[PDB]
DNA sequence: CGCGCGGGA
DNA sequence: CCCGCGC
């Protein structure tokens, strides 16, 4: 966010270009430009981008939100003056209050209301009573009293909720989540009412939006119940309708929940004030909400004096009157633990699974015990971002491995000597030179070998945010610290400053944007300042400097070392990314051994990545619900050679935990952190569904193919790409680059790179060949999505039965297609798809998870492991 | 192989 | 909409 500006982010249903003239007017009296943005996915890219310290000055949502915001710090506390709190509705302002501070101004207020045709029924009931005797009348008639979404409990609790349900009770400003008002005698009274109108067909249990929509704007039946988005279309029906109170029940109100569209103030925003400023002047006026207002209706709104104006307007002054008799939705995240459980009671109840009395007991008893977990897993994630490795570093630790390290680069700088350089295997290493393209040989049946540099520049110069460590007491202090023991004598550590860091992610995916999401000029102006490590083993430390927002969370409460070099003293550090050069020996032929037996067999899905930027071939523990009959780890091919071997079912599955354990044992040398990293994030109920004891269930594999620059949000901590090469020839590009750190590099016999995937930008140039020569890349990684899917089916049905269902819908769906044809084995798909479906829903409302993750993100951490340094 | 159908959200 | 799947 830029300093002396505001960006505003709102939803694309809004109206944001009336927004935008609002700016407009700001930027005429101010100079202050304000643009408006209306993202997708905005609830979810709000918390993700603004954790990092990025993002929108002011976001627009749903207040309910805003408490789980403000629970993750991302919300500055609002100051109104009282003069300005009084314009707008006590209770809009309750709407925007967490731990008794504002924060948020509200808009716009909507709520549910009866929507009646008048011709069909020119006084609709007072009371939801009235409806049974209404609707024989109706139905006398050819036409019914009222139909409306029974499927979602939004719709369905403002009758449940009149005579005494409520979510979690509210009281000296607090929610307790430990008091749900879900199983009362008045939420049983509504329940048996809404479920007695079904008993004697008054309603249909399987109505859901659509159908209720269609009915009513079809003058088919004489009441609906819907919000003020629902206008627009009634509007170009021929009905002719009215919106007034929702019926009473038992003389009490029906009580929707009030939903408040609200404009939170970005807490690591430097314009503040100047948002404060637009926010109170500009768009909370008459003039201000009329021109968002204009270009797409508010609805009813939170200030008084317009409000007053557009409640002219009957539709909306009945939607005010509802609002005011409802309760405003709780803004804790712990509403999902409410919605799925009376979701899953009403849908039981009106299809007799369950009674009233015996579907609320459970909803009660379910959502508090989910929404308990919730908090605990919450508490559980702020242990894992602080967790700490073993501890192995001292002073005295420090001081002998710097000697053991001094003395391996003596000895390499001897062997240096002899030899008459430096060489990664065969390939010659001159860090005066950048290796633009490179030959491979391939004298036997082994991997090719890379031998020779053949295009060059100088080598770059590193950014000025990134700096060669030199001394060996340093490099000590971080490899004892960090988990990091790379090749003694022959490797180079880096300190890259944190801040400048997400500063240059920024700038790489703007290039990349730029260039039409390709690698383009912009791109390439970037690739060119690189300075190229081609056969280094290297280790790249970043330190985050102590808050005297950012992409990087340190607990700077943590234990402190005493760091023998004094500029790390107030920082913490964390690895982002290592370089390693296997030797070829067995290992790599482990490795090259089961890349070839999974592509020979046929065990690789082939898909396309952002859009059509390349080709990659998949394997491992995925879960693809898009194909209906998945419900056991790996993709449909996998599924299928389970069953039609006729030698050993399990053979694939050997070969992907030896291609994982091997690939892991490789890294796990060098790097100590990565087996804790593993022990840290995979839970219990996820690790039967890693290949073996690694924190990979993914693997991809690509052929001569480059990849824009980018970043795997959906991913671990961690990944790990190498490459290896077959026949001989010349490659040209095709380097690896991470453009925030300022490097690439060309892959030789057998490099590895493990780095931080979702918090480091990087990407492979395209590649040209002379000769036969096929670079293979491969990415070990987690996608956490399919582990926390599978932790799910295997707590649903036992993970050693799922090969055993797996097997079973193969075998079904076959037969139908054998039977009935293509578009009946399709249908049996779909079913089993909604049978899983539910299976997963169920285990995912009870806290049911494969890996551990962030709350807020809804992703892993961006790092783990940070060591806080001080030098007193 | 292409392009259909498909799930989840 | 997208590091699937099957006609
Ligand atoms: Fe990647």
């Amino acid at each position: 966010i830029e300093e002396g500006k505001l960006v505003i982010w709102i939803n694309g249903d809004k109206g944001y270009n009336g927004l935008a003239e609002v700016g407009k007017k700001f930027e005429k009296d101010t100079g202050i430009k304000v643009t408006v943005e209306h993202p997708d996915k905005l609830e979810e890219k709000f918390p993700q981008v603004a954790a990092t310290g990025d993002g929108p000055d002011i976001i627009f949502w749903a207040h309910d939100r805003f408490g789980g915001y403000a629970q993750s710090g991302l919300l500055a506390e609002i100051t109104p003056a009282a003069a300005f709190q009084d314009k707008l509705y006590p209770f809009t302002w309750d709407a925007v209050r967490y731990n008794g501070k504002l924060i948020a101004y509200p808009i716009a207020v909507e709520a549910l209301s009866l929507i009646y045709n008048k011709d069909l029924l020119p006084n609709p009931p007072k009371t939801w009573e009235e409806i049974p005797a209404l609707d024989k009348e109706l139905k006398a008639k050819g036409k019914s009293a009222l139909m409306f979404n029974l499927q979602e409990p939004y719709f369905t609790w403002p009758l449940i909720a009149a005579d005494g349900g409520y979510a979690f009770k509210y009281a000296a400003g607090k929610y307790d989540i430990k008091d749900v008002g879900v199983d009362n005698a008045g939420a049983k009274a509504g329940l048996t009412f809404l479920v007695d109108l079904i008993k004697n067909k008054h309603m249909n249990a399987d109505t859901d939006y659509s159908i209720a929509e269609a009915a009513f704007n079809k003058g088919e039946t004489a009441m609906t119940i819907n919000g003020p988005w629902a206008w627009s279309n009634i509007d170009t029906s021929a009905v002719n309708y009215g919106v007034t109170v929702l019926p009473t029940f038992k003389g009490q109100p029906s009580k929707p929940f009030v939903g408040v569209l609200s404009a939170g103030i970005n807490a690591a925003s430097p314009n503040k004030e100047l948002a404060k400023e637009f926010l109170e002047n500009y768009l909370l006026t008459d003039e201000g909400l009329e021109a968002v207002n204009k270009d797409k209706p508010l609805g009813a709104v939170a200030l008084k004096s317009y409000e007053e104006e557009l409640a002219k307007d009957p539709r909306i002054a009945a939607t005010m009157e509802n609002a005011q008799k409802g309760e405003i939705m709780p803004n804790i995240p712990q509403m999902s633990a409410f919605w799925y459980a009376v979701r899953t009671a009403v849908i039981n109840a009106a299809s007799g699974r369950q009674t009233v009395d015996a579907a609320l007991a459970a909803a009660q008893t379910n959502a508090a015990r989910a929404a308990a977990m919730s908090v605990a897993l919450a508490s559980e994630y702020q242990l894992v971002q602080n967790a700490q490795l073993p501890q192995r570093w001292s002073q005295s630790a420090r001081k002998s491995l710097a000697i053991l390290e001094a003395t391996a680069r003596k000895e390499a700088t001897a062997q240096m000597e002899a030899a008459g350089g430096s060489f990664c295997g065969q390939f010659p290493v001159d860090p005066a030179f950048k290796v633009l393209s490179l030959e491979y040989s391939a004298p036997n049946p082994d991997i090719a070998r890379a031998i020779r540099r053949v295009d060059s520049v100088p080598n770059p110069p590193l950014p000025s945010h990134v700096v060669a460590i030199q001394s060996t007491a340093v490099d000590a202090d971080l490899s004892l610290a960090m988990g990091v023991s790379l090749t003694p004598g022959r490797h180079t550590s880096y300190l890259v400053d944190a801040r400048a860091l997400q500063q240059s992610n920024s700038a790489a995916v703007a290039a990349r944007k730029a260039d039409g999401d390709k690698w383009g000029p912009a791109c390439d102006e970037m690739f060119r300042g690189c300075r190229c490590v081609t056969g280094q083993e290297v280790v790249f430390y970043t330190a985050v400097k102590e808050p005297a927002g950012s992409l990087f969370k340190p607990s700077f409460d943590g234990p402190a070392f005493r760091p023998s070099w004094g500029e790390l003293s107030g920082k913490a550090t964390g690895v982002v990314a290592c370089v390693l050069q296997v030797p070829i020996g067995k290992e790599t032929d482990i490795i090259c051994a089961e890349y070839d037996n999974l592509v020979s067999k046929g065990q690789f899905a082939t898909v396309d990545r952002f859009g059509g930027d390349h080709t990659v071939n998949m394997t491992g523990n995925a879960l693809i619900q898009n194909d209906g009959k998945a419900i056991s780890k790996g993709y449909a091919v996998a599924h299928r050679a389970r069953v039609t071997s006729n030698v050993y079912g399990k053979a694939n599955d050997v070969s992907l935990q030896r291609l994982a354990e091997t690939v892991w044992s490789v890294v796990e040398k060098r790097l100590s952190f990565m087996p804790a990293y593993r022990d840290l994030v995979i839970t219990e109920q996820g690790k039967p569904f890693m290949l073996g004891a690694t924190a990979t269930n993914i693997i991809s594999l690509t052929e001569n193919q480059g990849v824009m620059l980018h970043l795997d949000t959906d991913d671990g901590v961690w990944t790990i790409i190498l490459w290896f090469h077959r026949h001989s020839g010349i490659i040209a590009g095709g380097e690896f680059v991470l453009p925030s750190l300022g490097i690439s590099f060309q892959p030789l016999d057998f490099t590895i790179v493990v780095f931080a995937a979702n918090t480091i930008v990087h990407g492979t140039r395209p590649l040209q060949t002379t000769g036969k020569i096929i670079r293979w890349g491969s990415s070990h990684f987690l996608r956490f999505k399919d582990v926390n899917a599978l932790a799910q089916l295997g707590a649903a049905y036992g993970v050693d039965e799922l090969d055993a269902k797996q097997r079973d819908q193969l075998e079904e769906v076959d037969a139908a297609n054998s039977k009935d044809g293509v578009g009946a084995a399709r249908r049996v798909a779909s079913c089993m798809a909604a049978e899983r479906k539910a299976a997963i829903e169920a285990q995912k409302a009870a806290c049911v998870r494969g890996v551990v993750m962030n709350p807020c993100t809804g992703r892993m951490p961006s790092l783990l492991f940070w060591q806080v340094w001080r030098k007193p």
